[PDB]
């Protein structure tokens, strides 16, 4: 039950489970969550909240679906922003984004601090410093920006970001496409795949 249970992926890592995989854990309120747990990458005890790897999943989704989480654990996802609050709540917590592009490189972020507001401050980031990372530093320009969908526009640009770009995300200004944006489904053979910061994408939190 929630009093003996874990409470993310790293009191699982700290009780033997050192396999990458879905595991239950227990949220503030003892809600249980089934999460992704990466134990490999930098130490392990990663929770993830954001997977793509293919563009089978839709991304251009509305509030309520960011806001309860859609897709599936045998692929694509995002976990919902309730769920993402719930996880940087207590304490304090470190960001992780790893990438894969078309020709199997593998590239990184690291952030000090990442927290997410509550659905009464919009899902607002708090983010920290840009710690390092080969994929470079992408969510600079994104600390303190509340979250946007396509049929909530919370951004501060003239324009629709989430539209702009068919994706959610804490835009303020949108110059750029994101790693909730188009899954581009071009010809095997060109440029036109995948997303940008391209193959593959996936966000993940751990206590600080
Ligand atoms: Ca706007």
């Amino acid at each position: 039950s929630c009093a003996t249970g874990p409470r993310n992926c790293k009191d699982l890592l700290d009780r033997g489970y050192f396999l990458s995989g879905w595991h239950t854990i227990y949220l503030p309120d003892c809600r249980p969550l089934t999460v992704l747990c990466d134990m490999d990458t930098d130490g392990g005890g990663w929770t993830v909240f954001q997977r793509r790897m293919d563009g089978s999943v839709d991304f251009y989704r509305d509030w309520a679906a960011y806001k309860q989480g859609f897709g599936s654990q045998l692929g694509e996802f995002w976990l919902g922003n309730d769920n993402i609050h719930a996880l940087t709540a207590q304490g304090s917590s470190e960001l992780r984004t790893d990438l894969v592009d078309f020709e199997g490189n593998h590239q990184f972020a690291k952030y000090k601090s990442f927290k997410v507001a509550d659905e009464a401050e919009k899902y607002k980031l708090v983010l920290g410093a840009f710690v390092g990372g080969s994929a470079g530093n992408s969510l600079t320009g994104h600390n303190n920006n509340f979250f946007s969908t396509k049929d909530q526009d919370n951004d501060v640009s003239s324009s629709n970001c989430a539209e702009k770009f068919q994706g959610a995300w804490w835009y303020a200004d949108c110059h750029a496409s994101n790693l909730n944006g188009l899954y581009l489904m071009g010809p095997h053979e060109s440029y036109a795949n995948g997303i940008n910061w391209y193959k593959v994408s996936e966000m993940k939190v751990r206590p600080a």
